[PDB]
């Protein structure tokens, strides 16, 4: 869901 986001604790991508 929040993997794009970089404020996101998971970041993905």
């Amino acid at each position: 869901g929040c993997a794009s986001d970089p404020r996101c604790r998971y970041r993905a991508r």
